[PDB]
């Protein structure tokens, strides 16, 4: 009768991961609620048996389940989001945007109102209070599948009212505990890519909501080498692509230019159009209270799979400069650059634009 | 006709990353040739529906496609090795055996039969040659995909006939590419666990070939907790577990002494018993020829989803002793310690034990 006080909300969303959440957060005794979030209206439906794995493990470790939609929120929020980057020529992280402001705002104020203390979700991620009582985001001890990366946007107040149960698991773990609690999502495969497209090819999704406009592909030296099927289909450093057969080595998307919808291509995975020394950054949001104006000598990641690297930061409030100690590869706008300190996760930004020797790269 | 000079024999396990494999060096230019191992006899099998994928792809990508048999290989080199592992109180690593010994012994022999000049697989790493002619190993550049790890083994002479061509790719490019090539296995789920037990239950798996002895549970302090089910169902570090229901607070595998049958547990992600200063480790292998004895400073991995981490290692031929820069948790006999010099992967051994001050740590 402990923790039997204190009521944790967790995000259930069918897979694995907060199936393992709820039951973990269960046995320590929690007063615990599943909470089913449909976000997105993808009919023939992916919803209803997910809905279902929800309801069969929470009646396998007898929890309440509800069920709550926030399409609107979503659509507003993260879709629109989503797409506006792609019609600015940026290439977006929509999970960032929805950690932001789905599940950790529309899900967090819902929560409240079921009388939560604490909302969970299955990231893998960590919590750490101080002495002050203030909370840091610290990397999953999983390093493959550490989500800090897509929850850079949280703030202290977000952060006082989240745990993280997976935190110090290691996926597979999360799977040997699954099957010895006989979770009927135990071998439940996760589903990849954006939740909204799914298993839908990527290509016919956002041509439902964007026109594509097929432009030039040049290389670097002015050479057309044909056409591209719209710049949406293309993010900066890609090897290959849509039309992207061009000797027999690949080829690299190596920048893009909106205003005159060309596609620049050439050889090789270090091409020199590819390589950045530093990038500016919006949105630029710190898990805690920081000056208006200051320095950080630290790591960032400028995308989700690579290990972090030496960075120096300058704040000033709208806008953020960082500087890499080591040249960069495919410094891609929209994109968020996320700041650590060893192992905890700082904050983060959006890429705006990237830079070499004083003039912003042709990623556009 | 460059590349078309060179044979590459790709391993083609039915998955995206093998298709992804074969359809890159087909599209390069290289004479490619699909082969499909069967190592494992499962029947009701598992190994019928994917070589029906290997068709699919390479019929789709227009390569040749055939099909070998190592069942025996796998049973004598892998297997025993796993069961052998088990009885000795350790946890074993099959794939780094299976790489090897298999992937790139067995499969390489056979493939050279073939007038194969390169294996190629959809392992996550590079293979850079020197001015010299001398390949190293890098880390992939999906650092949560990098499989250097399990890969610690191969010899120079392996590498040598070596190329992994995903190893500049993140894994949702690799589906991209697939997708965009309309493979039929690009929307196909990844096998989780090793590849033999499958999505079988892996207690009834192992009890089916070593005989299971539930014995006492027990806290450090002597403090009888129950029984276990047998200790090659638990390992160092793990929470929870069969029986480990024990305070509201998870109670964590601690330790273990198998001439006792004794598992050790108790609570606390940090328990002292959980944390080491040095390790032993054997069959220590370096991708390159290195002196009889040497010391080296770098960084190990010693479980394959962490970061890294500064370590002494002095190496004398059949024993090799890591001193850690900082104490570490659950360092745990029979599992890979991985050494890296920055992006290159030096080599590997297997911890045999574990030491804090001077005193070998009751893992067994
Ligand atoms: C798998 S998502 C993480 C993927 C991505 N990196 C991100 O941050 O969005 C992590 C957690 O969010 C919560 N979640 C995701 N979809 C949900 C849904 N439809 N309803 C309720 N919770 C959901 C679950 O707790 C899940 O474990
Ligand atoms: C997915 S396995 C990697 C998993 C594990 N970390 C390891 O090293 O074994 C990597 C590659 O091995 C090869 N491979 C695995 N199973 C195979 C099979 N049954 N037949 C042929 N090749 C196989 C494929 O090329 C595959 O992409
Ligand atoms: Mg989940
Ligand atoms: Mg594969």
């Amino acid at each position: 009768s402990d923790n039997s006080k204190t009521r944790v909300v967790v995000g259930m969303s069918g897979g694995v991961d907060s199936s393992v959440t709820a039951l973990l957060l269960k046995e320590q005794g929690y007063d615990v609620i599943g909470i089913f979030m449909k976000n997105w209206d993808d009919t023939d439906c992916t919803a209803t048996e997910d809905y279902k794995d929800v309801v069969a493990v929470a009646d396998q470790i007898g929890i309440p389940y509800y069920s709550v939609n926030f399409e609107k929120e979503y659509w507003d929020r993260v879709f629109e989001y989503f797409l506006a980057e792609y019609r600015a020529g940026r290439t977006p992280n929509p999970d960032v945007m929805c950690n932001k402001e789905i599940k950790f705002k529309a899900f967090l104020d819902y929560a409240i109102t079921l009388g939560a203390d604490y909302v969970a979700t299955g990231h893998y991620a960590r919590v750490a209070r101080d002495e002050d009582g203030t909370v840091h985001m610290l990397r999953g001890v999983d390093n493959g599948k550490d989500q800090t990366y897509f929850l850079s946007q949280l703030s202290q107040e977000q952060l006082q009212k989240t745990m993280f149960p997976l935190g110090h698991l290691e996926k597979p773990e999360v799977r040997r505990l699954a099957e010895e609690a006989g979770l009927s999502t135990a071998k439940k495969k996760d589903s990849t890519g954006i939740c909204f497209i799914g298993e839908k090819n990527f290509k016919n999704f956002l041509s439902n909501y964007l026109p594509a406009q097929p432009g030039r592909m040049m290389t670097v030296d002015g050479r057309d080498m044909g056409e591209h099927a719209g710049l949406m289909y293309y993010t900066i450093g890609q090897r290959g692509g849509l039309g992207i057969g061009g000797d027999n080595a690949p080829w690299f998307v190596v920048g893009k230019d909106l205003s005159k919808n060309i596609l620049y291509v050439g050889q090789g995975f270090y091409h020199d159009s590819l390589m950045s020394t530093s990038l500016e950054a919006s949105q630029v949001h710190f898990t805690r209270e920081m000056p208006e104006e200051f320095t950080l000598e630290c790591t960032a990641k400028f995308r989700y799979r690579q290990p972090d690297s030496k960075v120096t930061v300058h704040v000033k409030g709208e806008k953020t400069e960082v500087i890499f100690a080591e040249p960069q590869r495919a410094i891609t706008p929209g994109q968020a650059v996320v700041f650590y300190d060893g192992e905890e996760c700082l904050g983060g930004g959006l890429i705006d634009n990237a830079y070499r020797d004083g003039q912003v790269c042709q990623y556009i």
